[PDB]
């Protein structure tokens, strides 16, 4: 029985993971080291909420200096075993959620896409749309829609908050109607790699009213 964890928590860890491994080669000074290792340490350690033989362990092996990345994969591998993964909804229930969409299915999902995924968002060309689909702090399925532009730019998307190919999404409010968005990754599942942060996701929805 392996305590549960979020994708996002997933992300968050395999990112300090890295970032650890890049201080310990490029980073001299003792000390700053040491509060990282301990940092490091605590946001696992807080992740987690009760260390089990497996995360005492692979700790044991990340507080190495000598750390290999054979080492961060077999890491990242175990630690993924703790995730639990995006529920796809059944066909009924997306159908419900996008009422007015006639003729709407959820393209085909790589369970392991899945394991790093907060939201599901996908594009349909013929529409200019990104459909997306998330659960809410209340575990209910939503689903929105809206226009995300051709052209793709080189910047900070606002929902993982990383330097990506972004393009802008627009969502039309309730309609004489409103219009309301921002720059975010065009591709979802790469999006969904790179968020750490699930208030983001909430906070990005938030806004578009
Ligand atoms: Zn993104």
């Amino acid at each position: 029985m392996k305590t549960m964890i979020y994708p996002h928590q997933y992300n968050y860890i395999r990112s300090v993971i890295l970032r650890l491994k890049n201080v310990y080669k490029t980073v001299n000074d003792k000390e700053t080291v040491k509060v990282i290792q301990s940092e490091t340490y605590n946001d696992i350690n807080e992740i987690f909420g009760h260390i089990d033989d497996d995360i005492e362990e692979s700790l044991k092996v990340l507080m190495n200096i000598r750390l290999s990345n054979k080492e961060i994969e077999a890491i990242l591998n175990k630690f993924l075993e703790y995730v639990v993964p995006f529920e796809l909804p059944s066909p009924q229930k997306l159908q419900k959620v996008f009422k007015k969409v006639k003729k709407i299915k959820i393209p085909q999902f790589e369970e392991y896409d899945l394991k790093v995924s907060s939201f599901v968002g996908w594009n349909e060309l013929a529409s200019n749309r990104k459909y997306i689909i998330y659960y809410d702090e209340k575990k209910q399925l939503k689903g929105l829609y809206g226009e995300i532009s051709n052209q793709v730019v080189k910047g900070f998307c606002t929902i993982c908050n990383k330097e990506s190919n972004v393009s802008l999404f627009m969502k039309k409010s309730k309609t004489q109607y409103v219009k309301k968005g921002d720059y975010i990754c065009r591709d979802s599942i790469h999006c969904n790699k790179q968020l750490t942060d699930i208030n983001q996701f909430y906070n990005f929805i938030d806004k578009l009213d």
